[PDB]
């Protein structure tokens, strides 16, 4: 289960966020034990695609080679804070998995500059018991994090030493495919 009220980014910056480029996911903390491997990949592109906010997600678990893409239309419920009802699509956004009541993810920017950004996100998904997960994530896909995340990391209350890296598991993405998913 997911505990957090996460507090949205004070003067977050939608349309530099939801831009229409790439975020990776460089270190994440899930609050709940085991909840995810300790290996593993994550990517999101964010944007407007034709008046409606968006996000495209891609997940791989780089010892399994589990690999999936999702496609949200956003809702709104404050500035940084959204609901998103997922569809779990191949890379080239033909449905695999509709959307459907009871599937969607919470999302909500604590921090973000033009490079970096602090996330929180619980998922909900049928009746799996899914718990809090944050990540920060950069532009640049090799990026450590930087004082500014880190910083924020802290006033979050959290300790960044008890986030785990992403950056050691070979991690390749599929930016063109993140990218055109937004529209689908
Ligand atoms: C931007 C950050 C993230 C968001 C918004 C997000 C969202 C989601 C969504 C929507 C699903 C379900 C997809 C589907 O069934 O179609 C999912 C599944 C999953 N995510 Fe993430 N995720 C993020 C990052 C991560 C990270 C960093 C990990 C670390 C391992 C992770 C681990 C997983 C796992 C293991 C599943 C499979 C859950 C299951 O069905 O048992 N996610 N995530
Ligand atoms: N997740």
């Amino acid at each position: 289960a997911c505990t957090k009220n996460a507090i949205a980014q004070t003067g977050f910056n939608k349309d530099k966020y939801f831009n229409g480029d790439v975020w990776y996911v460089t270190d994440y903390l899930n609050l709940e034990p085991d909840d995810v491997p300790k290996r593993y990949c994550a990517a999101l592109a964010a944007g407007t695609a034709s008046g409606k906010l968006k996000e495209a997600l891609y997940h791989y678990d780089p010892k399994t080679q589990d690999t999936f893409y999702d496609v949200s239309e956003l809702q709104v419920e404050s500035l940084g804070k959204y609901t998103a009802n997922f569809k779990k699509v191949d890379k080239n956004g033909n449905v695999k998995v509709a959307v459907t009541a009871g599937n969607y993810y919470t999302f909500t920017v604590m921090y973000a500059d033009d490079s970096s950004a602090l996330i929180h996100t619980c998922l909900h998904k049928g009746n799996k018991d899914l718990g809090d997960l944050y990540a920060v994530l950069n532009r640049n896909k090799d990026a450590a994090a930087g004082d500014k995340v880190k910083s924020a990391v802290s006033a979050a209350t959290l300790e960044f030493s008890k986030f785990i890296s992403t950056k050691e598991n070979n991690c390749a993405y599929d930016n063109d495919s993140l990218k055109s998913l937004l529209t689908k």
